[PDB]
């Protein structure tokens, strides 16, 4: 009973980057391009169903910036989640609604 | 049911949307004010620091000019990012102890 049900999710959001990191990374703020792959199909694919919706996941994946080290920052990882999370999100409140 | 990364997605959309007033003419959108609130009652375990806020507020000084004034969704991620990217690190090794 004290922390709140945004402030819950924010965590959820974080401990999931930090689940893809592999253990004994010596970079280990940071996930692989092939463990964020993993990820998307694994946690969000409920949401990634349609196949367009699959489909620009990868082109942001793909489309990255590229780096020194080729992985993903947290920072970036959030940016990602957010632009699968954002075209959707008008269905995904819709959706809610239908139901409770 | 959806894993635990997607019902979370889920609580960024409606959290937002319970921040549109109700009969608002525009949405898709929040105004800075509501979002101010949306910090204040809804983060205020993480954004307990006087520090934090006026990184939180700066960010929101930091927004584009708008033909609204308003928050999109996009907007209000990439804050609710600009506030959980620096104390990432913080979260995951509080969660850890």
């Amino acid at each position: 009973d004290c922390y709140t049900e945004l402030e819950k999710a924010v965590i959820v959001l974080v401990e999931n980057f930090y689940k893809y990191v592999s253990k004994y990374s010596l970079v280990k703020n940071k996930i692989s391009k092939s463990s964020f792959r993993e990820m998307l199909q694994k946690e969000l694919n409920h949401m990634l169903s349609d196949t367009g919706n699959r489909k620009a996941a990868d082109k942001l994946i793909q489309n990255l910036d590229a780096n020194h080290d080729g992985r993903i920052s947290f920072d970036e990882y959030w940016t990602l989640i957010g632009g699968i999370t954002g075209p959707i999100a008008k269905l995904i409140h819709e959706q809610e609604q239908q139901s409770s």
